[PDB]
DNA sequence: ATCCTCCCCTAC
DNA sequence: TAAGGTAGGGGAGGAT
């Protein structure tokens, strides 16, 4: 269809109405038009009302700034001076710089006392400005009045648009109210936007609800999901320099529609009708692409999704567009004349790993393409849309052909293209992708946007801002360093290794990070040194504290520090999402629940990270070696009280045994054959062992494991009790089971394995079955699929990798192939090469009829892995014997 | 025969 | 702030 939204009310008039919307997405941009407080930049932003008016808000009069300190000079008072100074930038920074501000500050960096010093607010004109001055402050020449010759620290680097934010009060996904009489409206002739409403206001008169309460609810955002299918050459990845896209199918709907109030496909050529959906066929695909972006205008969606539209959908179309010179294409932003453009980055971090991105500015509108989100949020062994609608939503080549056929068979590929279209718009919802991502922006403060698009980091940054903004903290910027050396880490405990048949309870500490900043007031505000705590006279354990690294840090006595104050937060929003989890019944809520409390704990987690990021802005490793420090003495600490107190000889049964841990964890054999003793004792010993701590540092009984197969040092498997009555789960750590570079052969068998020991107790049915397994790898009974491997291709390379070597072979035979960042998939085969040049594609093994090393998946993929499970049972010569031959 | 490094992924 | 942290198994090969 392509209905537009409601009318605006007839008597419309910024002198009538408020405006309250809720704010999805902001950026820079200049007004064209009077200045504002001597600026004609603005942050834009883009939202909806509670009716479902779309608005593009300008807010105007919002100078970008830095600060530097105030010069130790004895005319750094007088304003003349100051004056002059300022006409001295203004000559060397194309006279943008607005005036000097005198205020006072302290460096977020340390705690000296309370006493805050005289800082120089500089404001710009044009914020772009801000970088090149803090870039001379650095390591230029501003030599007036040897001031800054030279040179200096500044402070508070963070981008136009997020200033205005922390300034504001403004975060992610958040309302504002625009009083009437309080703004303007753009002009007819000087519109910009297809917004209903197009409106500017000064920075001070908007009001910035806090996303609480009666301000917490949201807008009814227009959801649009649309995929694309392409009639491509046999043999050949469409490209869009040669293969037409010949259908694009689109469904719309509110937030948390039952159904979408849009359904329709857009069709090169004839196509007969679709119950419940629109079909728009069009004599030519120029007319279906011109066409398409008129239905985006109109519809005006607040939100564009699908599955893979980042990297293929949007790509290709405005690739295809080009090359049809349909050059009025690429304008279904809410901007009418900003064109749609592809940049070209790269993303990297551990996490996530290291791959180019192909990002599209489509201004005012959000995207959350699904596959980015659930690779985000979920470790599963496939993301093809199938595989995820199967898993999650419990659903069960010939494109060109059916493309040529009649009405009726462009009909049917209709149908596949409608319910790719769909999918992506169901997944949202179940999997609650933008009722989540809305509250981490909530939370953290940064647009929705940032979260698919940028890392952890960002996310800290913003939420230390806003802390310090209240405090009148400043943060110096610093470039960034990256270290060769990692520092020290957590304990993992020398596992008692073998196979466990009575009850082991497992005991770990709640959020033991965080926990450990909190307990201890860790902050770059409390830090300290031997040299303050003596000038200041301070008393040890009451003024300051020497944690277990050697560093000083001020007691909450001193000072609270702010790090404390955002994990606080943090662990507040992820207990309620834990409560939420432990409300619910479905099992796919709770699913759906548990990656929503898990994001928050790595947000949490992530504050500590960055204190340890040399590849960041500011780290700290003082803080970060102190919480890791503290860690390996709370672990010790814990196993020591456990051992002593759980004693024959204090009057129980057995001597307590830790048999392994990691990292805050410890693993408990009492001595009980009794399961609920075992659970028992396990509670009591860990709220025994959290008296031993500060606040709010705290010891959990977490699961007990019946029984617990230790192989070594984050590898066992176990069955999973969280009630003495019927086990939850065959929980396996790091086996090679639940690792995604392991072939499915070797996977299937292990679980299998594992299975028939742990729950059947029947040694004798598992190893018949990796005879039979054995046997089946042989004599080639194996099909290939269980034969792939995967792995991900890194960037670069010292030493060659079958995958890499293979990656290189595929774009000399076809001219593409994987990109870094993508998983490779290949086989072993057979011959005389080195192994890392014997990995080949699957289909290239097929197609050549290519013999596939058969002995190497025994030997160097199945037998080890099976050994290192059924030796601690078996025996380590029966073990290695079932594998001659 | 030991121990190291690069690599990939997973345990925290 | 372009990009959260470290420990460590085990495959595969390198240096003494
Ligand atoms: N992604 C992660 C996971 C863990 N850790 C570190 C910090 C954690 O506090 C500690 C223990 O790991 P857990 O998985 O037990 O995480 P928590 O104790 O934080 O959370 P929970 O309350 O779920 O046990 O290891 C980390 O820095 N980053
Ligand atoms: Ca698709
Ligand atoms: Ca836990
Ligand atoms: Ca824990
Ligand atoms: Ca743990
Ligand atoms: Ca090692």
């Amino acid at each position: 269809s392509s209905f537009e939204r409601k009318k605006l009310p007839t008597d419309f008039d910024p002198s009538l109405y408020d405006i309250s919307f809720q704010q999805i997405d902001a950026e820079q941009s200049v007004l064209n038009g009077i200045k504002d407080e001597n600026t004609s930049t603005v942050v834009r932003f883009f939202g909806v009302t509670s009716e479902g008016h779309s608005v593009l808000c300008n807010v105007t009069g919002f100078k970008n700034y830095l600060y530097v300190p105030a010069p130790n000079s004895s005319d750094a008072n007088d304003q003349e001076q100051i004056n002059k100074f300022v006409h001295y930038l203004n000559e060397t920074f194309d006279h943008a710089i607005d005036s000097i501000e005198v205020v006072s500050k302290q460096s977020i960096w340390g705690y000296s006392g309370d006493t805050k010093l005289p800082f120089w607010k500089i404001y710009v004109t044009y914020p772009h400005m801000v970088n090149k001055l803090r870039t001379a402050f650095e390591r230029g020449h501003l030599s007036f009045n040897s001031w800054f010759s030279n040179g200096t620290t500044t402070y508070d680097n963070i981008a136009y648009t997020l200033r205005l934010m922390v300034d504001c009060g403004i975060v992610g996904m958040s309302w504002i109210t625009l009083p009437k009489g309080k703004y303007s409206m753009i002009e007819p002739n000087n519109r910009v936007s297809s917004c209903q409403l197009e409106v500017s206001i000064n920075y001070r008169n908007l009001i910035a609800h806090p996303a609480e309460g009666d301000w917490s609810h949201t807008a009814p955002l227009r959801i649009m999901s649309f995929d694309i299918e392409c009639a491509g050459r046999i043999g050949v990845f469409p490209e869009p320099e040669y293969d037409p896209v010949i259908q694009i199918a689109n469904v719309v709907s509110i937030a948390g529609a039952k159904k979408p109030f849009i359904r329709n496909v857009f069709t090169l050529n004839t196509c007969s009708p679709i119950t419940g959906s629109m079909i728009f066929s069009h004599a030519t695909e120029e007319e279906m692409l011109s066409n398409w972006r008129n239905f985006i205008i109109k519809v005006d969606p607040d939100v564009i999704i699908g599955y893979n539209t980042t990297n293929f959908d949007i790509p290709y179309l405005l690739n295809r567009a080009k090359a049809l010179k349909v050059n009025d294409f690429p304008y279904f932003g809410r901007l009418k004349t900003v064109k749609q453009e592809i940049k070209e980055s790269v993303f990297s971090s551990k996490a996530y790993g290291t791959r180019e991105t192909k990002n599209v500015n489509i201004d005012g509108r959000l995207q959350l393409d699904l596959l980015q989100f659930i690779q985000r949020e979920y470790k599963l062994r496939s993301y093809t849309l199938n595989a995820v609608s199967a898993h999650f939503l419990g659903e069960q080549s010939i494109i060109s052909d059916l493309q040529n056929g009649d009405s009726e068979t462009r009909r049917r590929l209709a149908v596949y293209c409608l319910k790719d279209a769909y999918l992506p718009l169901r997944l949202m919802e179940k999997l609650m992708a933008l009722v989540n991502y809305t509250e981490m922006a909530r939370v953290t403060g940064v647009p929705f946007s940032y979260l698919l698009a940028r890392g952890q980091q960002i996310k800290v940054v913003s939420q230390l801002f806003r802390k310090c903004l209240e405090i009148d903290t400043v943060i110096p910027n610093m470039q960034s360093q990256a270290s060769d050396d990692q520092y020290e880490g957590a304990t993992v405990i020398e596992p008692i290794r073998g196979y466990y048949d009575v009850p082991i309870a497992t005991l770990d500490f709640n959020s033991l990070y965080p926990s450990i900043m909190m307990a201890h007031n860790l902050c770059y505000t409390t830090l300290c040194n031997k040299a303050t705590v003596e000038r200041l006279n301070l008393k040890i354990d009451e003024d300051y504290v020497i944690t277990p690294n050697g560093d000083y840090f001020v007691t909450t006595k001193r000072r609270r520090g702010i790090l404390p104050i955002i994990l606080d937060e943090l662990i507040s929003a992820r207990k309620r999402a834990k409560k939420d989890l432990r409300d619910e019944k479905d099992p796919f809520k709770r699913d759906v629940l548990n990656g929503r409390q898990l994001a928050l704990k790595i947000s949490a987690n992530s504050v500590y990270g960055f204190t340890g990021a040399t590849v960041g802005k500011l780290p700290c490793l003082a803080i970060s070696s102190s919480v890791t420090a503290y860690g390996r003495t709370m672990i010790l600490k814990t196993k020591t009280a456990v051992q002593e107190k759980y004693c024959i000889k204090n009057g129980y049964k057995h001597d307590a045994v830790v048999v392994y841990g990691d990292t805050d964890s410890v693993m408990v054999k009492f001595g009980t054959t009794d399961l609920k003793e075992a659970m028992d004792l396990g509670t009591e010993a860990a709220k025994y062992v959290s008296t031993l701590f500060k606040h709010p540092i705290n010891l959990e009984f977490e699961k007990a494991y019946f029984p617990y197969l230790l192989i070594n040092k984050k590898r066992y498997a176990g069955l999973f009790w969280t009630n003495p009555d019927k086990f939850d789960k065959l929980d396996q750590k790091g086996l090679a089971s639940v690792r995604r570079d392991s072939c499915s052969l070797v996977s299937i068998v292990m679980n299998k394995v594992l299975k028939k020991i742990l729950i059947e107790r029947n040694v004798d049915g598992a190893l018949a079955f990796v005879r039979e397994t054995i046997n089946d790898i042989l004599h080639n009974r194996v099909d290939i699929s269980k034969l792939i491997i995967s792995k991900t291709l890194a960037p670069n390379y010292t030493n060659p990798q079958p995958h890499a070597v293979l990656a290189e072979r595929m774009k000399r035979r076809e001219g593409v192939g994987p990109n870094v960042g993508d998983r490779v998939d290949y086989v072993i085969i057979g011959g005389n090469d080195k192994l890392y040049n014997r990995a080949e594609d699957p289909l290239f093994v097929l197609e050549n009829n290519i013999q596939v090393d058969s002995r190497y998946y025994l030997t160097n993929q199945l037998q080890n892995p099976i050994i290192s499970i059924v030796a601690p049972i078996i025996g380590d010569k029966q073990a290695n014997g079932m594998f001659v031959v």
